[PDB]
């Protein structure tokens, strides 16, 4: 029932997605590639000492610090959620094949029994009220662009000057492109303004993934990751198959002569979509202002920074429920995209801009190389965007889309199972708006803190509380999905935005605290997602600009973990056995070196002034700017630092553009 149309690279529809320049042409042909990452300068991820080290350290920590998570998924004690075997992957070598992205998720949602539109008028009112509170009184800001990022689509440029140009040109022609699309002229819009085309699909690494040790066999087992072949992806799952990707690393010996120790596997690979920059710029121009609004006015449920920032809110609750959403992005509903557009039109947003936005959520995807001998296929017709991939990762507002979907979904789950007495407060748009406004500010007896699919649901004392406990119990039994919109369950080892909520014997929000996830310290130091890219001169353009700085924020980020010291000591001891050196000393040097290299990028830094002024956040971000795209926002990072990583378009250019978009 409607297979998505598909075109090979050689087809003209695919060829037009790539400009006549070397970069674009190469991106279109890039074949499957693998190899050890350069974990740290001079250290390959498959280095025998390094794998020996990982073998001993993971076995030791698992053995001495088994998980402390109760039947309700709350973690207590040692603050450990699971074993430490996740670090056992040959980083840089992926599971084969990666998945083909689903062209349509309608069947996937229907088969999972999720609704195909708001199920009640109340719900419809709440989603629309969310659009209203989020997109209403926006203040222009400048359009910030990540240094070294690709404009993808037709040009695949990384040059800042070229990006700035593209973005400014896009803010000037967005209106005319939008109108062309309203007339059904997508090709004209793509050809004249590069707004359209496709998302460029690239596979990324989730460096660590669950592994277990079968006490029976003494053998390790990697978690199966299901992937869809092409047939399955273009037919929405109607045909083709869904199967376990192979994580088996034996092949590395045979193929590259790399020695594979027992119990080491290939990495899990996730899909990433690079959006066509001319189309995303007009969207990012509105999206940042929305973020500024929800982070300020609705800071209670949406602005999260420190462990204490979150702790303050949750400590006042009588019950805290850590939720989990299964595969959020691919389940995200296109009907919400259409509801949001509809409400934006109602609020008075420019039609051409809503059209740009709507189209960015229906765009075809160009699949590059999921496995050797596979790929180079465009899914969907750019002449008539109509894909239902769910939520595309590089769209300019994917975080807002997930947050709008989930924040309401969690509220609905609270109303449905614990606070029916609040329904009478939601009768129409005005009252829905008032109620959501109050709820989002933490003023109701039911509350939440969330960011897209990560969240914690709260109940203060009151009528809803007894329901809250029944909901939790429903989640623990896990036989009934509590939401009609997405598959929700409880997180096993509850955490929020990286911080584990540590409970004591009371097992209550009031006497619980937020600590760092010690396992993540280990993932970040021994299993980064990218190599150090030392051949890239401009450090600011690297995926990991200054790896050494994370050493200076380690105590800050993980100090509160019950087993912090023990882990540092096991590391030191295992590093000695593997490398005959002190790990601490190795890091202190890397920390000194990167501190000096940093002063060359920061103006306000003397050619050796210390890290004195920088916050823990600043450092974690300089060592891994990726956290700026899922954990923190420009606002949480010092300004002299933010300029190392980003550049912007003038406020006057975006101000004039915002004005033409908004109602008032
Ligand atoms: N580890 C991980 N998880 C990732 C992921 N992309 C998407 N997920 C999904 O997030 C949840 C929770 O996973 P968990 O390992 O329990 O905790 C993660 C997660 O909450 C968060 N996080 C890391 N990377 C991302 C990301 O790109 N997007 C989102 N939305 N959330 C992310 O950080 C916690 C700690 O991660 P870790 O210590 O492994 O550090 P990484 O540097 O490896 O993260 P990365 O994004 O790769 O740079 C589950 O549904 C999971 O499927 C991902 O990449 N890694
Ligand atoms: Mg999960
Ligand atoms: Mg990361
Ligand atoms: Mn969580």
């Amino acid at each position: 029932p409607r297979r998505a149309p598909a075109f090979p690279l050689s087809d003209i529809k695919a060829q037009m997605l790539f400009a006549n320049n070397i970069k674009a042409q190469q991106a279109s042909k890039r074949s499957f590639k693998e190899g050890a990452i350069e974990t740290y300068e001079g250290l390959l991820s498959v280095d025998p000492r390094f794998l020996s080290f990982k073998n001993e350290l993971s076995r030791y920590l698992t053995d001495h610090f088994p998980a402390n998570v109760d039947e309700y998924g709350r973690v207590y004690g040692n603050g450990v959620r699971t074993n430490f075997f996740g670090m056992r992957h040959m980083n840089g070598f992926p599971m084969i094949p990666a998945t083909w992205p689903l062209a349509s998720n309608l069947k996937k949602r229907a088969d999972a029994d999720l609704a195909d539109g708001p199920v009640s008028e109340r719900d419809n009112l709440l989603f629309r009220a969310a659009v209203r509170l989020m997109f209403s009184d926006l203040e222009p800001v400048p359009l910030k662009i990540r240094k070294g990022s690709s404009t993808c689509i037709p040009y695949f440029s990384n040059d800042m000057g070229t990006k700035i140009e593209i973005a400014e040109r896009a803010l000037e022609k967005a209106e005319e492109a939008g109108n062309l699309m309203l007339q059904g002229k997508f090709d004209d819009a793509y050809q004249l303004h590069q707004m359209g085309g496709a998302y460029y699909v690239v596979y990324r690494a989730q460096s660590t993934d669950a592994i277990t040790l079968d006490p029976k066999t003494g053998k390790f087992v990697s978690k199966d990751r299901m992937v869809a072949d092409f047939e399955y992806a273009v037919t929405g799952g109607e045909q083709g198959s869904l199967f376990a990707a192979s994580k088996d690393a034996s092949r590395l010996k045979e193929q590259y002569g790399i020695d594979v120790p027992d119990g080491f596997f290939c990495e899990r690979r996730r899909t990433a979509m690079g959006g066509p920059f001319a189309l995303n710029a007009p969207i990012m121009a509105v999206a940042q202002p929305v973020r500024n609004k929800i982070y300020s006015k609705y800071a209670y449920t949406f602005h999260h920074t420190t462990r204490l920032n979150k702790e303050e809110k949750v400590k006042e609750w009588s019950l805290c429920v850590a939720t989990d959403v299964s595969d959020h992005d691919t389940f995200w509903p296109g009907w919400l995209r259409d509801l949001i557009c509809d409400e934006l039109l109602n609020m008075g947003y420019a039609p051409w801009w809503v059209k740009l936005f709507e189209t960015s959520l229906k765009l075809p995807v160009y699949v590059g190389a999921p496995a050797p001998e596979q790929g180079h296929t465009l899914l969907g017709d750019p002449s008539n965007p109509d894909l239902e991939v769910g939520l595309s990762s590089g769209q300019g507002a994917t975080d807002l889309m997930g947050t709008l979907l989930m924040s309401i979904t969690y509220l609905v789950m609270q109303l449905d199972h614990t606070a029916p007495h609040l329904n009478s407060r939601i009768k129409d748009m005005p009252s829905a708006c008032r109620f959501l406004d109050s709820y989002w500010q933490g003023h109701e007896e039911i509350r939440q803190i969330s960011k897209s699919d990560d969240a914690m649901l709260g109940w203060t004392k009151g009528r809803a509380l007894v329901g809250g406990h029944r909901l939790f119990e429903m989640l623990k039994e896990g036989k009934v999905n509590p939401s009609p919109y997405m598959k929700i369950s409880y997180e096993h080892g509850g955490a929020f935005l990286g911080d584990i909520l540590l409970y004591d014997s009371r097992r209550e929000p009031g006497s619980a605290i937020f600590v760092g996830n010690i396992n993540s310290m280990l993932n970040n130091q021994f299993s980064p997602e990218y190599g150090v890219q030392s051949g890239v001169r401009d450090r600011s353009k690297r995926k990991r600009p200054f790896p050494g700085l994370a050493w200076a924020s380690m105590k800050d980020t993980y100090g509160a973990c019950p087993i912090y010291s023990d882990v540092l000591e096991a590391i030191e001891r295992c590093w000695w056995n593997a490398f005959g050196e002190s790990y601490r000393a190795y890091r202190e040097d890397m920390l000194k070196r990167d501190t000096l290299e940093l002063s060359r990028y920061v103006a306000s830094m003397a050619r050796q002034a210390g890290l004195a002024e920088l916050t823990p956040i600043d450092l974690e971000v300089l060592a891994d700017p990726n956290k700026l795209q899922y954990k923190w926002t420009e606002a949480d990072v010092s300004a002299n630092i933010h300029e190392v990583l980003m550049h912007g378009v003038s406020v006057e250019k975006t101000e004039r553009f915002l004005r033409s978009v908004m109602p008032r």
